[PDB]
This record gives C-alpha cells, structure tokens and sequence, in this order.
C-alpha cells in the first residue's frame, strides 16, 4: 500500500508543498499582529512574490473596531502639544507579534518600529535609515514544523513614544543562487508585482477565535500567547540521505 | 487645399497622437470599472509610464456612494465566523470591465480576483503567484479605433467567494525593442516614477452620464453595456505601404 | 582648550551632522507644506533612502482638521456635472511649498501639480508624463545653513483647474559618482525599501505654533511666510582650502 500510485500521488503533493517554497511560484509573507488590552487582535498580511516594503501608519497599528481627533493628535505631534484630556489612547496595542513565512532570507528582514512622526533620532537630517534596533534578523526565533521553517519576533509597544506606533517592515525572498530576481533580465517582471499584494487588515475578538476562524483556515503559521505552535506541517520526504 | 500648410499641421497634430502611444513620454492605462445593481459605475484609473502594478481591495471594489461593519466583515474573513443578519451586501459589484489602453503590452497583462482575503488557494503556503485565471491577456478583446487600439476584458463577480472581490492587476508598456525600462542606465529615473500616479477612482449615476462626462470628456477608450465602442479615432496617415 | 579632546569630539558630531548628509545612511526627504484660507497648515512627509515617489491626491491636498460629497465631486470630476450650491470648497489649499532636502539631486525633481482628474492635456492618450510645468527643478531656491543645503518652491493653487489639485512628486538622491543605487548589485537592497517610508501628514492651527512644535523640534529646514529661514546651521569643518 505504500507504493501504491495513489500514496505516490498523496507522495508528490507533499513534495510539491516543501519545494513550492523556494519555487518562484509562490508568495513571501510578513503577518504583523497587534494585540489590545481588550484581547482583540488586528492582524496585516503583508505579501510579495520576491520583495515586501510595507509602512504601517498610526491608524493602521491602532484599534479600529474598538475605537475631535486632533486634540489627541496634537500630543503625538509635537512636545507638551496636545489639548486632550486623555494621556494614552485605549486603543493603542499592548503587544505585536511579526510572522515571516514562506520563503523569506530572515538575514534581509528590517522591523523599524518609530513614534508617531516616524523619524528616527534627534532630527530628520540626523535619521539613520538603518536604527540598530532595526536589524531584528538574529532576534527572530527559528520555528519548525516538519520540512516548513518560519520566524517569529514578539515584543511590547510600552507607554513612551513606541506606544503611538509606526513601523516600516522590509523582507526579500532568499535567494540561494546567484540570478538575481531584480537582475535586469528579470526586474521589469518583478517590478510589475511591485503591488501585489498591497498591505491587508482584518480583526478578530480574541487569539483563540481567531486560531479556529483564520490562523487555521488560512494555514498561516502561528505561536499562541501560551507558545503553542499552530502550523502545518508537512514531513520531509527524500529517498537519500541529506548532510 | 489638402496640401495646405494649415493642413500639414493638422497632420503633424494626428502623426503625433498616434506615435506618442509608443513614445516614452506618454502614460500606460489600466481601467477597471465596477457596475452595481444600481445602475450606478465606479471607475479606477490605475496609470504609469512603463509599468502598472496596483491591488483594488473590498473597500475600493465595493460602492462607496450608495452604501458595525466587522458582523459583516466577519464572516467574508473566515468560514461561518459572520454575526450579520444580511447575507450579501447590496453594495457588493455585480460586474466589471476592465479596458487595457494606451501603449499596453496585453501579453503583460495579470488580472488576478481573489475573494476578500485576497488568498489564493488552500492555503497562504500553496498560494501561487499565478493562478491560470489571472493570464487574462488570451481573454481580452483587441479593439481598433483607427490607428489606435485597445483591449477589454470584462465578466461577473457572482454570488460566491468572489463576490467579495479583491484584484491584483499589473501591466508593461510595450516595448519593441531591446533596451529595457528597466535597464541599469533607465531603472532610476522609472522607479522614481513608480508612484506616478496612484490609483484614483471616481463614481457616476450611470454609464450614459458616465459617457457623457468622463469618457468622452477625457477620450477614454471605452465600450458600452450594448456593445457600442466610444473611442476618440486617429486615422492612419502614412506616405508608403505598411506590411 | 580649542584641542580638547571633549571639542574634538563635538568636532566628530559636526563632522558626522555633514558628511551623514552625502551617506547612504541618510533620507533624502520632500516635505509638501498646504496654507488653508483659516491660516492652519497640513504637512506631508515624503522620505526614502534613495528614490521618492508619490502621488498627493485631493483628500491629500485639503484641509481634512477644518473640514453629500459626491455632489460637489462630480461637478469636479466632469465638466458643469456638479449638483452642489457650493461652487469652489472653503477647504481646498490657498498656496503650497515644497522643501527638499537631505541629499536631494534637485536636479531630478518633479513637481506636477493637476485638476482633480490628474489627467494631462486635453485626453488620456495625449497626456504627456512630463509637461513643461513639473520640470521644476530651476524654479528652486536654493538655500543655504551652515554647510546644509536645501531648495524650497512655492505657489498659489488659484481658482481654476489647480485649486482642486492632485500632485505627483519625485526626486533622487544625489549620486556624485558612478555606481547606481539601483544598479544590479545594489537594486535589491533599495528595492525592499521603496515604501520605507509612505508618505505621513500632520495638521497644524497656524504656521507658527507648526515651526515651534514641529519645524523646530525636527529640525526640518523651513521658510516662513516672511521669508524667515528656520533651519539647523552646521558651520563647515575643513583642515585645508575648498576650491
Ligand atoms: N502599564 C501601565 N503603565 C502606566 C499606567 N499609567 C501610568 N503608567 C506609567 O507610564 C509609564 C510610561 O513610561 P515608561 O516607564 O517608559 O513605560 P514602558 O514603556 O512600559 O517602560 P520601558 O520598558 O522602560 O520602555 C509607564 O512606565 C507606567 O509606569 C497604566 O495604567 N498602565
Ligand atoms: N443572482 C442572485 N442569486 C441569488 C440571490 N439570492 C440567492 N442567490 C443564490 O446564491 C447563489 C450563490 O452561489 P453560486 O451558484 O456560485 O452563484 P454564481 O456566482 O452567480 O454562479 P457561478 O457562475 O457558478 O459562479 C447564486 O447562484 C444564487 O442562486 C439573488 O437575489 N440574486
Ligand atoms: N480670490 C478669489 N477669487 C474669487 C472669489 N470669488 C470668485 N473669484 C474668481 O474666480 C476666479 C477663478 O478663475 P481665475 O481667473 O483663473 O483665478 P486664479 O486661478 O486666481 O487666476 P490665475 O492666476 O490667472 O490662474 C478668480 O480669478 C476670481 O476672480 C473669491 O472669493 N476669492
Ligand atoms: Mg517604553
Ligand atoms: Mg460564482
Ligand atoms: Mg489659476
């Protein structure tokens, strides 16, 4: 029964799942997902077939279901200038979690979470475009499951200025060769999916809803709050040993 | 009279509208136009020197003129996950047209409809970045008008998972010769233009008063629900046989 | 004490302030500054390593602090199409400026500034991607603080066309040698940072709560409506002669 075609069809399915990984037909992906004090998650989808670029504004990292503005805004702006009774929006995330999956080089992964003004250090012709916080490669954690491999990075927003967040996100897809796929040969093909896909939200009212109704549906891999992994997996197949 | 120096300008005005679609200096279009059971039309212009790439999200492909939104958002995320008494929204498109024009390679051409979560497939890691429904070029009709010519491709969004519609679309501009756009010598000054212009959408009443104001004001190529193209035409001027 | 190590240090940062300028460490930015008939200003931040490329559409350009629409809308999208007793909105923008800054090549900056449709000329097909009027680089002033440079361009929207404006802008990063920044071996790396950052705005109630609160506090260079230059001064270092 082993050998039977149809567990070699079954066979070849799995086969086509670990290596449309590295294949060019598929997608990298970057989640980001926001967690609230009310336990709601807004989740984005951040997705390219080579390259993601991806600024999530204020608006976008706030809660947008549990919700004049500027009299907050203001605060945020500029020092000592706001006008709002309120100190720290409720809807502003407690936590986050960064997801990469699919065939990402975690080595090219940039997370740079800023204020609300988005501008790195002292001034804007001081800004660095490379913070050292930023080069979050090394702090992603390493997570299998079968022959799929993805990264996770979790973190706190806090209650200063990363509390009113921004954050620009930037992953390639690993490239083990050397044809490059923004070689000249290739790059008009790539750069005409610059836009594929852009930027994509949802929300959920809790993590253990959103794990039955997404995270599972969806087959995204995922860590849970109490570190469980919920992911497929796909076990290796080879008929010779690997080093 | 026919040789007339007024006459030779009126020429020279014609030679030029013709070979701009192949000069570098004009713009590539991509229309997309949503038509809701009101009658009434959304219209998307999406437009680039060398290269459109560009995702319509839910918001953008529902109508925004006739119009808590997450009871509903919900169950279009995940499977049976709804708290909304209404099934389908009135404002969902019931179908499109999209029109292909200016200088266009329509071999290039990607149309790529998900449903609302803008994931192709089972699963985000057998997702492919090329479905075979999104190499609509074959599907588009060649449409002349004169020298000019354009293409549409147009279809229904239904009552399944695509009624929710989301879109991925992207095109090249042709190029008939061997040096690239998107050459080492050219790629800086086109990426610099990669965001000229953003998309941009517009709503009319009907498609008559649509004609009237906007595709005829602005001389888009175009071709009505009964099939009657309305497109401005340049006819052919040249001095010797052509192949 | 002119030798001191502590002033040779100071020295360092002055040095570094430069010379950060000329890096690839650095932004270059374009800051697109909206004066509203009530005196408040909005502000658009446009940033990225090396290639700036974005549109600013009508919801971009008025006053959104100080604020059915499609009424009026129409009768801006085609020509005597409105259906609104109001013929021109109070909050569209009266004047603009643009500073570029950081390391801008001004050189290859682009200002085009269109109705609402963004459609240049007379139809889509004769639109030209570069009219006369966005060939902007020479209208610049050119100012100076300390060894920091940047250009400043200012107008008045009016009351035609242009008073419902949309804008494209663009620029490059100076490059004062031969190896591109989107030249194959770099291209990749630049590329993950295309939407690093998108563009952000902010509103202020008059220019000059906007210079103490903001224009100061980033030390973002500026001109006032007096024609006062507000800008960091780092006075040049150099142990020998410039030509
Ligand atoms: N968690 C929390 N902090 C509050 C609250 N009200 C006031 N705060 C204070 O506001 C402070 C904001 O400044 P920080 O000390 O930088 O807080 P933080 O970002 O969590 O701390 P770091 O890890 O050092 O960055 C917090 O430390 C709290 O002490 C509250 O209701 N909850
Ligand atoms: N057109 C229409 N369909 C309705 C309505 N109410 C319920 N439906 C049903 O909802 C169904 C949705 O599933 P499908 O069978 O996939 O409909 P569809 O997308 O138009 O059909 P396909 O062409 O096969 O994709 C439709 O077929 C209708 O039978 C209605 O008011 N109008
Ligand atoms: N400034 C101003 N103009 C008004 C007002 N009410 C009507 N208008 C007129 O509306 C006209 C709009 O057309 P244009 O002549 O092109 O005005 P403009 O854009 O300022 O002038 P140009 O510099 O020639 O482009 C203005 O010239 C005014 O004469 C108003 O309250 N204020
Ligand atoms: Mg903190
Ligand atoms: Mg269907
Ligand atoms: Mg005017």
């Amino acid at each position: 029964m082993e050998n039977s075609a149809r567990q070699v069809a079954q066979d070849t399915r799995e086969l086509h799942l670990l290596q449309h990984i590295k294949s060019d037909q598929s997608y990298i992906y970057v989640f980001v997902f926001l967690y609230y004090r009310d336990h709601s998650v807004r989740v984005w989808k951040l997705t390219n077939p080579v390259s993601i670029s991806e600024t999530l504004d204020y608006d976008d990292l706030i809660n947008n279901v549990n919700r004049p503005a500027i009299y907050y805004r203001e605060g945020i702006t500029g020092n000592d200038a706001g006008d709002s009774i309120i100190d720290k929006a409720y809807c502003e995330p407690v936590s986050f979690m960064i997801v990469a999956c699919g065939d990402v080089d975690i080595q090219t992964i940039e997370v740079n979470i800023q204020g609300y003004d988005e501008i790195e250090g002292v001034g804007i012709l001081d800004s660095n475009v490379t913070p050292p916080y930023a080069i979050t490669a090394t702090k992603f954690e390493r997570k299998t499951s079968g022959g799929y491999i993805f990264y996770t990075y979790c973190g706190l927003f806090g209650h200063g200025d990363r509390g009113h967040p921004t954050m620009a996100v930037g992953v390639e897809k690993k490239n083990r060769n050397a044809f490059g796929r923004m070689h000249p040969m290739y790059v008009a093909a790539n750069y005409k999916r610059r836009n594929f896909w852009a930027k994509k939200d949802w929300w959920f009212p809790t993590e253990g809803q959103m794990v039955e109704q997404f995270i599972k549906q969806q087959s995204i891999p995922y860590v849970t709050a109490d570190n469980v992994m919920i992911a497929p997996c796909v076990r290796e197949i080879r008929h010779h040993a690997h080093y």
